[PDB]
């Protein structure tokens, strides 16, 4: 298919994330290749190479078409594409489970594989609910979180997303009614944690779990909070006998400057979700880990099992690429790499603070954000960035990037320069 | 890892579908290769080849490691592993969307890609709910189905699963309360449809949709029903203004003897889900299709968009191998192939009718079932079949197979022989 043919098929037949059919302000851009940190996009009938500043929605941590990951896929393909995980096991699942147990926060001893982040969050909730039913406390069935969060698009996951950003006004009488604490602040304030505890105290008998994104909240607003809050959550959850669940689907595998964001606080949750960067951005895969105590309590309960089982559970191909991606990350000095990335983002974004439409500039690991004083028009921002050799996709009032770890210092500065130019244009209306 | 090491890691750290940790009656069997219709499994420390009678849970319709499908994946890998679908489109998505719109029942004009069957079901429900909210009818928010069904493991999907099979007794006060009609019978009885209609009529003002598996109910009991019931559902839904959703995640792509099971009834749903065999069993991928009317009504609604967007939406690698798989199916006389397979299953399983513990033997396309009068002990059945060179996994009182379309008559004879002998063992006590 030619690019124009693709565009025609697309406009008539393809849904995109959070999109319409037939009412799109702008056509999507045709992508025809991806290699390293670079996408090849069709612009005015001509191929152009631009930097993947979004890492293709947090996934492409090693860049596209990495030789080690390509080879891991084709090597596995030669022996076994897939087998059903009911009654069978295999080397890629065992290797990946062993790795994940080893590198995640202490005490996370069992691994449930699934095919997406949203599913992994629903598995986490199911573990928490079956846990308390295994303890004879089925009343413990609600979830508590703070505002500003995002946990996926399936209906349970939706119920703990930020009610405003998640448009819960459209889902009246449909979603489970969960417990929301106020937005967690950037700076540490003991009064916030005290109020969180006072609120949780009133609901402890009906709460299965607290579910949060640690340190960085992604889709709900690219907000950062002090890791000390996670220490307080762990303490509150321990004392009130409420499970703690960390959703690390966006924060995992080095992205915030620690291997997992929980590590910024030294905290172990009872249950943890990972996903977006798990395969290095090749294939859909997610995992939900839980403690031995949670696993044993479920297994001794009435069902005698965790009542969940995806068709493609522990897919050999996805597991094999994931093993290679995790090993590639661990086999290099990733902490220095991310520290350098963060320094590049900080240095490159500093000039934005003085722009008239910019309210905040913030960086956390390989994440850089310009917060503007008005919603960003994509019809202006996307081509403006493409004109500067960069693929950027703003959301709401945010111009942000989460670049591949393999970006050179020069590439990071090209990304930040495009971000600054987009912000400058926002202030030009 | 050696097979012994894999078993050690697996027992300590890996969840399996609907399994325990630490309380498994039997260790999983190590799988070390898969090629064509055959798995290589470790038995007594040795690699043994056995037939994949389950198609690895409906997925492996062309067998494992099909050269055409291996090739499609390898080809795409060299060009583009993945890009984000937010703001970008690409050739594999366009090619697959065009194929799917063309070969599915008439009127299904738009395609929403996701990463699993359960997610695709939640997307279908979301489409239905946003549709009626787009028509100013937010009260139309419940689902209706018949008993015996299975629609996945996320919490909305659970709510329309059979209450017994789905263990809803363990989920009191957690699941949405949906409307259930009685078990749909095997033989056509207009009285059943009239009763379904009368029940639906009473609830029409609060129902968004009817959701059913067409012709074959899979995980809920491997039950078949007359396609004429689907013709009745289409009629009822039309007259009472309730959307019709067909879950073809197990029935799709030729498995029941028609390209889609809906085709047996000559009826189109408003929304349709596909999944398990979409990539020919290589990779996680699912799709939700809907009519132009549904898409436009959602897009004109208050959201202006379908509020869903998976990270790996329309993954190039998965779409590329799916295109190859679908083209491989369509480029052959698949209808004759399935007819030969059904004939082979019938011929091979007929002798089981005389066995003292057998209550029914039924075949539908490339699906063969022996139903017994008592539970099938997995500890006896699995090695009994392995000893005869076949991988079979009974469930409850059912001994069944859904073999790869590429199985030779000799291989179907081998599979059915193993099934008959498993049933013989059940009645021996
Ligand atoms: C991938 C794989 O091997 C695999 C996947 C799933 C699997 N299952 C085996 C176990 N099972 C069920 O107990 C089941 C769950 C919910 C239901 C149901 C049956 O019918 C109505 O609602 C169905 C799921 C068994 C094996
Ligand atoms: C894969 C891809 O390109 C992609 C995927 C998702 C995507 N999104 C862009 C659109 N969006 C949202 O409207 C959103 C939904 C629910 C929320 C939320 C934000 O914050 C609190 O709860 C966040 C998801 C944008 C692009
Ligand atoms: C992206 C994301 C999810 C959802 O994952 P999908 O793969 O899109 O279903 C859940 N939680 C968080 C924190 C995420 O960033
Ligand atoms: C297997 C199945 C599902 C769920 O698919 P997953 O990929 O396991 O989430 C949903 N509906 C039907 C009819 C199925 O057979």
């Amino acid at each position: 298919l030619t690019p124009e043919q693709i565009i025609a098929v697309d406009g008539a037949h393809l849904w995109h994330p959070y999109s319409s059919i037939g009412r799109e302000a702008v056509s999507p851009v045709v992508a025809v290749a991806a290699h390293g940190a670079w996408l090849t996009l069709i612009r005015d009938g001509q191929p152009i190479e631009v930097l993947d500043a979004m890492s293709s929605w947090w996934t492409a941590i090693h860049g596209h078409g990495h030789p080690a990951l390509d080879q891991a896929l084709t090597t596995q393909l030669r022996v076994m594409n897939h087998v059903m995980f009911g009654g069978l096991t295999h080397e890629p699942a065992a290797r990946l489970a062993k790795l994940l147990v080893d590198i995640t926060p202490a005490g996370l001893d069992t691994v449930f594989f699934s095919d997406s982040g949203s599913v992994s969050v629903e598995v986490a909730a199911k573990m928490a609910l079956q846990y308390w039913r295994g303890r004879g406390l089925p009343g413990k069935r609600r979830l508590m979180t703070w505002r500003g969060g995002y946990h996926g698009d399936t209906f349970l996951a939706m119920s703990i997303c930020d009610p405003h950003g998640g448009m819960h006004s459209l889902w009246t009488d449909v979603l489970a009614a969960q417990v929301f604490a106020p937005q967690v602040p950037r700076d540490y304030d003991p009064a916030y944690s005290a109020a969180f505890e006072a609120q949780l105290a009133q609901h402890a008998g009906e709460l299965a779990a607290v579910v949060v994104e640690p340190v960085v909240q992604g889709a709900g607003g690219m907000r950062f909070h002090d890791p000390r809050y996670l220490h307080d959550l762990r303490d509150i959850c321990r004392r009130y006998e409420v499970l703690l669940i960390f959703d690390e689907i966006a924060t995992g595998f080095g992205r915030t400057g620690a291997l997992f964001a929980a590590d910024h606080a030294g905290v172990s949750p009872d249950i943890m979700c990972v996903g977006k960067a798990l395969t290095g951005g090749y294939l859909s895969l997610a995992a939900t880990l839980c403690t031995a105590d949670v696993a044993h309590t479920i297994s001794a309960g009435a069902a005698g099992a965790l009542m969940h089982g995806p068709t493609f559970m522990a897919n050999p191909l996805a597991c094999a690429v994931s093993v290679a991606s995790v090993e590639l990350l661990l086999g290099q000095d990733w902490r220095t790499r991310i520290t350098e990335l963060a320094a590049g983002l900080t240095a490159g974004l500093d000039t934005a603070r003085a722009l008239p439409a910019v309210t905040d500039v913030r960086v956390c690991g390989a994440i850089g954000v310009i917060e503007c004083d008005r919603p960003v028009d994509l019809a202006v921002a996307t081509p403006a960035a493409l004109d500067r050799g960069v693929w950027l996709r703003p959301f709401r009032n945010l111009v942000y990037a989460m670049p591949p770890y393999i970006c050179t210092p020069a590439e990071i500065t090209q990304i930040t320069s495009a971000m600054v130019e987009v912000a400058r244009l926002v202030g030009s209306l």
